RNA sequence: GGUCGGAAACGGAGCAGGUCAAAACUCCCGUGCUGAUCAGUAGUGGGAUCGCGCCUGUGAAUAGCCUAGCGAGACCCCGUCUC
């Protein structure tokens, strides 16, 4: 949400940093946290009472006092949330080398056509093989949809144009993807309302001539108070076990799905906060609370580095101690950063600054810009690439940026931007190996002194930005925070 | 890949990497010329030729040998004289 997290967060501040704290600190703090619940269109009676759980898991009557009370208060309102928003039932995973077939149902405009290709997408990233199925026959043109879709997502898709039935093509669908031992198998039904029957008694029809390994509920996070009867009603009848949230982006922010879990004990496994396809995060329950209070993950994002997994760490430390810094590492480097992923769950999951700085509107192709960079480097040759200094060699020979541009588009400002760029990440390499001994291998020196990383830490505060720099934290807050990812 | 045209299909130039019966350069074997390095390769022209096997005659010559004597002297004996 990134705004109810801030409002929540301003409230504990307001409870700490204060020469005292009685029981009056304690309702005033949590008025706060009420009507943020309140502005998230969760219930009253709800708040009432995450605000009587608060208030008994927290007595400052007979508390002993010695103890950390903030920390305590703190974290009696942190596993609050949790709780609200944990239903207490383990989710299901699929399992390699079997075949598992998910069916996705939802209201009309819910965003299912997305949800498969967004899911077989994340699917196919991990490793994992993945087909689709278009059992959608009410939809004016839902199979074109799927189909582009698809094809955009290089992903396999099943469908008919002339076939009515949903039954006959789903089935027929996985009865051909079952030969080929396709592994994840997820069809995509039409939209539906509890109010016609028809189509209610067709998803049952659908349901068993396919038997899905689990049921989705696609629920828009845009919708009000009309969520929980079409809900309780769907799950009346089919056995869903997991719901996803879309629409993150909306005004509404979801608040009736506090409600939905509470109901249905079953929790979300993914949210997606944007139309495009690689919009997809997951919705791990810890961590996003977590997120709330300034107390960003570390594990996820040490998770995702190893997922990243760099094959040598020894070649490369000695190649930086003395000064290379050649343009294939570059943009090996620029790889990377495109498989880490999103960039805005990056910062993210920091307990920095906060996850409200990366902007869809402008980083989203701010991201596809950066994707110029490696089409303008992949016109530079071996000799060019394995380098010792780009800046020299291009000096010399203004013939090779012409080279460089037939290859490219014009780049003729863009090479001269480019090599501005490795330029100073070339000097900023050259000091960090004349930093004389902050690197792993070599000697036994697994302790680092004060000093190294006091010039180290200098020399990294004077060229990163100004106006992020003060607001990090400071080189206590920096230093402070590169500790937390060492032990984390 | 990117880029340009085209609603699309598709088409043009062309970079990174790779390929050669058809840009150019160069190497090897062979061919022609030119040098230098050369000895368990011949061939007479000399030098040299106490030893070496060498093809050889016409001749009567070549090799091996050649103490003692004389004149004077102490004591003794033999003859003569004196007291
Ligand atoms: N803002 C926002 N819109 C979304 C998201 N996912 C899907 N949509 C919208 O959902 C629409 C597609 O819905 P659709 O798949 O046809 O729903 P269905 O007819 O029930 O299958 C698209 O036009 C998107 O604009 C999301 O994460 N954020």
């Amino acid at each position: 949400l990134a705004d109810l997290g801030r409002k929540i967060t301003s409230a504990l501040r307001s409870l700490s940093n204060a020469t005292i704290i009685n029981e009056e600190v304690l309702n005033a703090m949590l008025k706060e946290v009420c009507t943020a619940l309140l502005e998230a269109d969760v219930n009253i009676k709800l708040v009432k009472q995450l605000r009587e759980n608060v208030k008994s898991a927290i007595d400052l009557e007979e508390m002993a006092s010695g103890l950390n009370k903030r920390k305590m208060i703190q974290h009696a309102v942190f596993k609050e949330l949790v709780k609200l928003v944990d239903p207490g039932v383990k989710a299901w995973t699929p399992t390699k080398g079997k075949q598992n077939v998910i069916m996705f149902v939802g209201l009309q405009g819910s965003g299912k056509t997305t949800t498969c290709s967004k899911l077989a997408y994340y699917y196919q990233r991990k490793g994992w093989k993945t087909c689709l199925i278009c059992a959608d026959t009410f939809r004016a043109g839902a199979f074109d949809q799927l189909k582009q879709n698809a094809t955009k997502a290089r992903i396999p898709f099943y469908g008919s144009y002339t076939e009515m039935d949903p039954v006959i093509i789903a089935s027929e669908g996985v009865e051909k993807f079952k030969n080929e031992n396709f592994e994840i198998i997820i069809v995509d039904t039409s939209g539906r309302h509890k109010q016609e029957d028809s189509l209610f008694e067709e998803m049952l029809q659908v349901a068993n001539a396919i038997q899905p390994d689990n049921i989705v509920y696609v629920m828009d996070a845009s919708i009000g108070q009309a969520c929980e009867a079409q809900a309780k009603a769907f799950k009346d009848k089919v056995d869903v076990a997991s719901v996803i949230v879309t629409k993150l982006d909306g005004h509404a922010k979801g608040g009736g799905a506090l409600s939905a879990v509470a109901a249905t004990k079953s929790p979300i496994i993914f949210i997606g906060t944007g139309e495009h396809i690689d919009d997809f995060e997951p919705f791990k329950t810890q961590p996003f609370i977590s997120k709330l209070l300034g107390m960003g993950d570390i594990e996820g994002l040490i998770d995702k580095v190893n997922e990243l997994k760099l094959d040598d760490n020894e070649a490369l430390i000695e190649k930086l101690k003395h000064g290379q810094f050649t343009l294939r590492d570059m943009y090996e480097q620029f790889q990377n950063i495109m498989k880490m992923g999103p960039f805005s769950q990056i910062l993210g999951m920091i307990p920095g600054f906060g996850t409200d700085f990366m902007s869809k509107g402008n980083e989203q192709e701010s991201m596809a810009r950066l994707k110029k960079l490696m089409t303008i480097m992949d016109s530079m040759n071996d000799q060019e690439l394995d380098s010792t200094d780009g800046a020299k060699v291009f000096s010399k020979q203004p013939g090779r940026i012409q080279r460089v541009a037939r290859g490219s588009g014009v780049s003729t400002r863009d090479v001269q931007e480019l090599l501005t760029q490795y330029t100073k990440f070339a000097q900023m390499v050259k000091k960090m190996g004349g930093i004389k001994g902050l690197f792993k291998g070599g000697d036994m020196s697994k302790n680092v002194s004060q000093s190294q990383m006091a010039k180290l830490n200098q020399q990294m505060a004077k060229m990163m930005d100004p106006r992020v720099l003060h607001h990090m934290g400071g080189m206590a807050g920096l230093q402070s925070m590169m500790r937390q990812f060492q032990q984390g």
